[PDB]
């Protein structure tokens, strides 16, 4: 459905549009929440009375934000998500109207074989809830998080951008019994100023930080103990995007020396689409913050990227609200909150 | 050849071999004083008159020392040594009774193509300088050795029987500026009072010293910096027979984690000859020492070896008197010291 009636009724649907393709919208998470607040906004003023059209219209609308934005995921994430939470109750309500036991949780033969109320409310619940889940993970990670980090271990974080992965670092820095030594990544193109502002939020903690190269990777792995990578996008199989440059190298470079990879993650954060080849999902990035005038460009061709995807043959551990998880185990994790018909909008 | 010939000149050989046998004789070290010696009394009382005879009856009496004892490789590998210095000496000499170029030191097409003295004097002196060389190893390694360990770094010691690798870390434990933390394997069978003894020596060095069991060897690894084998003879390809006892799986561990693994010996250990078959070569232990009773071990067939034989593909490094070496690279070294026909007697 285009955006013919959606203008007048729900005002804030452009200026969305506009924060998501201009990039005036900074973090996943702000992205989301605007997301909710949108759905909010369709579900108060608009009435609608029957269900499966008013679902499938809410597809559209989701489907429509994935297509004018194909890097930003957390957005679809969460809309899929509050469809999942509406499916369910709608079949539920369906065997009222109308007045079998499955192994498990959920039945595989079922897809082949042939299968007014308060619903507004539970439905403005929801939004409530799914926030109140957006802003309380920390609370949830803290305990099964802080159970892995020993005394006198060196931890290379690479991708220092996230407020959730800064506060689980802190977590753990608080109990002063506890001794690790934090080596910083610097990441040439986006992540320098970022990881700048780690440093001195480390700095002023009273933890000991060292500022590390690009370049220096190698000479360092062998004396490294735990690496942590904040992500901003977690996949199917394992592979996760990370929050902007040098990822897979370094990750590559573990594999070699053989060390433990963990990963800060998120439910809401997960995604259920599968990443097939390399050459789509890679965001590329500016090169106008790596070398000033353009007469040398005309025979050079500069090669530069902003997020960058990673295979799941390196990492190991998913630290969520739940617990931690295996890469060769998130998709069932999925599974719990997504559907598979959902994936294709 | 038997011994009709030497019975009131040379006697010695029978004490020899009665040594050998019964395992009167301890250390290889004490085997090559040995067998110096024997050289020696040979060479002061027989009788020559013919050049190529002497060295035909040198070549017989080695022979025959082997078939006495194959795992006194020291014995054989000196009484090479003394051929090849004898053979240069003898070359040299027919140059000289006649009355030739070459590329490099040795030359491969000389072998196609057609090619009295105080000899006895040179042979005397070699027999001295081979002995010197055996009286000091640890002098012409500590210059190297003490460069590769550092600071806040973890080794890790399998067999701790030889006399030489005790050494070494103890003049690497000298020094004021370096520390590190010391992981030791037992090794049950056959090295254990040893590994016990080792520890103590350290402990009143005054180090750090950890007393691990065999079955502990894989929790600790991902803290391990480097690899040390105290091993018993080296040979050709790279491959090494170890002082007895617990390497084989250690370095198989090593190899997995990408764990450095280095080797000192000694260039008197080195062998010209291929160790084709691990069980020729390897010789083992005994079933009384691991469980009491008879009758009912009639039933119970144990399985024990003393020495143990890695392969040359774990071992990167072989440190000696003249400096370091590469299992591609000490066959060269062989050459050296050991000439061409010398190889088989």
């Amino acid at each position: 459905h285009p955006n013919a009636a959606t203008s007048d009724v729900n005002v804030t649907i452009d200026t969305f549009v506009a924060k998501l393709k201009r990039r005036q919208v900074q973090g996943s998470y702000a992205i989301a929440l605007e997301t909710l607040q949108l759905l909010m906004r369709f579900i108060s003023a608009a009435r609608w009375n029957h269900v499966n059209d008013l679902i499938e219209q809410i597809r559209d609308l989701g489907n429509s934000l994935e297509k004018a934005h194909p890097t930003a995921f957390s957005c679809g994430n969460v809309i899929r998500r509050i469809l999942a939470v509406l499916r369910d109750e709608v079949e539920e309500d369906t065997m009222s109207t109308t007045v079998v036991a499955e192994p498990l949780i959920s039945s595989m033969f079922n897809l082949l074989q042939k299968p007014k109320t308060d619903y507004r409310q539970v439905a403005i619940q929801g939004i409530k809830d799914l926030i109140d889940e957006i802003k309380n993970i920390d609370e949830g990670i803290q305990q099964i998080a802080i159970d892995l980090i020993h005394d006198h271990e060196i931890l290379l974080t690479p991708t220092p951008d996230s407020k959730t992965v800064l506060k689980f670092l802190i977590t753990a820095r608080e109990r002063s019994n506890r001794t690790f030594t934090v080596l910083v990544t610097e990441g040439f193109p986006n992540n320098t100023k970022n990881a700048h502002e780690f440093a001195k939020k480390l700095a002023q903690h009273n933890i000991e930080t060292l500022v590390v190269p690009d370049s220096a990777v190698f000479a360092l792995m062998s004396r490294v103990g735990k690496v942590i990578i904040g992500t901003k996008a977690v996949f199917v199989n394992g592979g996760t995007i990370s929050s902007n440059s040098g990822v897979s190298s370094v990750c590559e470079c573990a594999r070699e020396f053989r060390t433990p990879v963990f990963a800060v993650a998120g439910l809401y954060k997960l995604s259920p689409l599968y990443p097939f080849d390399v050459e789509k999902f890679v965001e590329f990035g500016g090169s106008q913050r790596i070398l000033p005038r353009m007469d040398p460009r005309k025979r050079l061709d500069t090669v530069n990227q902003i997020t960058d995807y990673v295979p799941p043959e390196n990492i190991d551990i998913y630290i969520t609200n739940v617990g931690g998880f295996n890469p060769s185990f998130i998709y069932r994790i999925a599974w719990d909150n997504y559907k598979q018909i959902d994936v294709h909008l």
